[PDB]
């Protein structure tokens, strides 16, 4: 750790790296650089109680355990130069850094064959891009999303809480297929089509003509507008250009290091081992951002702490569905807990391998998911007819184990 | 460049590393440190004219452009610690480095159905495993091949050759699945059914009984020996241990550079980025070992050099056939320059990405191969008429070029 320090991006990651630094007990410079010109924010909100209610002022992230910090908000990080320690910024302006952390994100994939599109197409990321699309959710409108990822069912359920009608596109023959157990996904295009979105799964957009979308099976669907959310890319531009390792995310370990010397990442643009899986991924997840943001910042100041060690994890808010879930999608076996219903949904899910736990779901269960959590960072290895029974509960299994 | 250099395996790579920091300019210490009793040795004669022939004093690599260098042979590196900038090694002493190369290649991966098997399986990666199978190739016997790539396929006509009755067992639809053109596969397949190996394609080993091979379709097949070569794992636990970067294999950038500062990779062990794809790939060739080392060695000596640029290629003798392959097995078109014939074979493929050279192909035609290299390495867009055409010589082309 050598000042003055510069983070390159202010989300989540960003400002949950530089409180951990003043909370450890560093107090030289710091100083984050910010593209967007946005008081820092969360962006979970935006496809959940934001799209529907649009108060920014209630999804601001908490800087006051940053004290001391100057963010440059609205101003571009053009490149570094890691031999002269230095950044170039849009402004004219030039930082010395004794240490660089690049916490610059991740964007929407662009959908190649919409490309020349004359209907209005949007992606979901930024706080504008939230208040494009809630601008055009018009009641009895017709909406159009590509993608069964969390984000577009989110934006789903809640347009059609809004009045507005959805139909959804999806390559795959299954929703959710990044990190979700099938029997999660097969029940949430359940839920989904219950509240009345038009789900066309193995299907692919080949192009559009005057308002409507032409899809791979010869077919077409009318829309007022679409939104893509196929998934996102690294912004590991700066990186590249600086000669560091980077493969749609820049490679670190568990102390965030690049292979450029006194440069660090944190966050949704990172490529980095998942220690349940033991192969490097790039992480998609708020749980991500602020765990990773902050073990990296903890062991600068100290050396001698851990690396990065968090298993993962994510929520989903869909409609009536509050969906929790860790680790791994499968293993050689699933236990259900509970019944699997569109009448008042709840249930769980664990993921097995050789008798250990490796994943779990919660639908409308929070108090199950938190024990769960436990079970899975020591890789438990329970009784799986107690796993199954109902009788069982989790919280003492978690503090005997 | 901090002196001294030790460097962690004496293969290749490291051999064409430490003679280039000489070539370069280098004066301080170097220390390599390999794990095998043997002056340091080629690996491509081992499943060719070694393999035929016998004489290891053929296939010695040239150290003399490595002057004023320490080779521990016999010696394993157990560990390092990159903050002491210390390495431990099995015969109880401890090494100094100012810089840490890491170039311990990689290992045949062991196939796990016949881990308790009761007869002759062996990998072939070492002069020890060479001789081990050379004493069972008795005129006659029964060799099972497991796997189809380059090196199984080397053995298969050496043994052959040599007599050797041969099965193959291959889980793909083809042979050679991870870097050939589907045109060049299929043709070699053609070959080597011509000249007596019983070819088993889209079949799974599932286990052996009393000198009997069992597979997935429920079929046997009896053998005096095995030889697996489904592929190779990095020989990174060094690297894990001490927290760099890895995923069967280290990662690295186009300097060589680990995630560990004073630390790099070169050769088999890393995973680097392939510039034709943009991606990351273990790479796992000859002309990458040395070019790579090569590269890395001379921007440490040299910063101002620059990193890394090489494309990939290969080449592979399997019995009549001297077959070499460079760039991508395929983009969105392939030209076929000559007859694809089992008599006197002799033909070039070149593919292509919108007009553009991405790879090429030549079968007993090194004349060809050269010039094709050099278009590659420009991203060379001919006219596809001429490319295909007899008339057209491509050493002019790619002076013209
Ligand atoms: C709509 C939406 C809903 C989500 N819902 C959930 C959820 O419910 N649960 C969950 O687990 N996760 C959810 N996530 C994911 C979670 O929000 C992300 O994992 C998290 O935002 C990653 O934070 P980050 O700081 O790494 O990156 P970002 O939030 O992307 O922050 C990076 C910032 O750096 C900026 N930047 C990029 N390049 C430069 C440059 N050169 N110079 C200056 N600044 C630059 C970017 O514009 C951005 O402002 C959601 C995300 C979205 C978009
Ligand atoms: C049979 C065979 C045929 C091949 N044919 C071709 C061909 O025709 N064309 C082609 O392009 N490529 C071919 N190759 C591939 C080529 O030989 C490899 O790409 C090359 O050997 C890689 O060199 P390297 O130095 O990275 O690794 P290696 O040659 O594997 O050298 C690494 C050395 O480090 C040692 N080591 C590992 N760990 C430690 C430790 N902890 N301490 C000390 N030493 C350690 C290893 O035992 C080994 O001796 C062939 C390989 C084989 C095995």
């Amino acid at each position: 750790l050598k000042a003055p320090v510069v983070v390159l991006g202010a989300g989540l990651a960003s400002v949950s790296f530089v409180a951990e630094l003043r909370q450890a007990g560093y107090q030289g410079l710091i100083t984050v650089v910010g593209d967007e010109a946005e008081r820092p924010y969360d962006r979970p909100p935006l496809s959940k109680d934001f799209m529907a209610h649009g108060d920014a002022e209630k999804i601001r992230l908490d800087c006051k355990r940053a004290p001391e910090v100057e963010w440059l908000l609205g101003v571009t990080a053009q490149s570094f130069d890691p031999q002269a320690h230095t950044v170039a910024l849009s402004d004219g302006r030039t930082l010395p850094y004794g240490t660089l952390v690049l916490a610059t994100g991740a964007a929407p994939r662009a959908l190649p064959t919409l490309q020349g599109a004359t209907m209005p197409v949007h992606t979901l990321r930024t706080l504008e891009d939230a208040r494009r699309i809630q601008a055009g959710l018009r009641p009895q409108s017709r909406l159009l999303i590509v993608g069964g990822g969390v984000i577009g069912l989110e934006l789903a359920a809640t347009a059609r809480t809004a009045g507005v009608h959805v139909s959804l596109v999806e390559t795959q023959p299954r929703l959710m297929s990044r990190a979700a157990p099938a029997t999660l996904a097969d029940f949430v295009a359940r839920y989904h089509a219950a509240q009345g979105v038009d789900l066309r799964f193995e299907r692919s957009v080949t192009g559009s003509v005057d308002g409507v979308v032409l899809l791979d099976d010869g077919t077409r669907i009318a829309a007022d507008m679409v939104v893509v959310g196929i998934g996102v890319l690294a912004n590991d531009a700066l990186a590249r250009a600086a000669g560091l390792a980077c493969d749609d995310g820049i490679f670190v370990d568990a102390y965030g290091r690049t292979t450029c010397p006194d440069v660090y990442a944190l966050g949704d643009v990172t490529r980095q081992r998942n220690p349940l899986s033991g192969r490097f991924e790039r992480i998609e997840t708020w749980s991500n951002a602020q765990n990773q943001g902050i073990a990296v910042a903890r062991h600068l100041v100290d050396p001698t702490a851990p690396g990065y060690a968090e298993l993962p994890w994510y929520w989903s808010d869909q409609g009536a569905l509050r969906i929790q879930v860790a680790g791994l999608a499968s293993g050689d076996e699933e236990i259900v807990r509970g019944e699997v219903s569109l009448d008042a949904p709840k249930f769980t899910l664990i993921e097995l391998q050789k008798g250990r736990i490796v994943g779990a779901t919660c639908v409308n269960n929070a108090r199950d998911f938190a024990p769960l959590r436990r079970l899975l960072a020591v890789g438990a290895k329970p009784d799986r007819a107690a796993l199954a029974d109902p009788a069982t509960d989790l919280r003492k299994l978690a503090a005997a184990v």
